[PDB]
């Protein structure tokens, strides 16, 4: 976990401070799952890629985050 799994929650660390720069309260879920609050509908990602993709398809955050 240290080498692979930690990088997963490690990423959740950098965005944990950034999400606070928005109106979506960030929270680290399962040892490496990160949930965010947007448009009310809650979404979660267990891989830093899936998250980056979530924004890759929603530039609005990319520019702000």
């Amino acid at each position: 976990f240290s080498p692979e799994t930690m990088k997963a929650r490690r990423a959740w660390t950098d965005v944990i401070q950034t999400l606070r720069e928005h109106k979506c309260q960030p929270r680290l879920l399962y040892p490496a799952k990160l949930s965010i609050t947007i448009d009310g509908e809650t979404k979660v990602f267990h891989d830093k890629t899936k998250f980056t993709q979530y924004l890759s398809t929603n530039p609005a955050l990319q520019r702000i985050i």
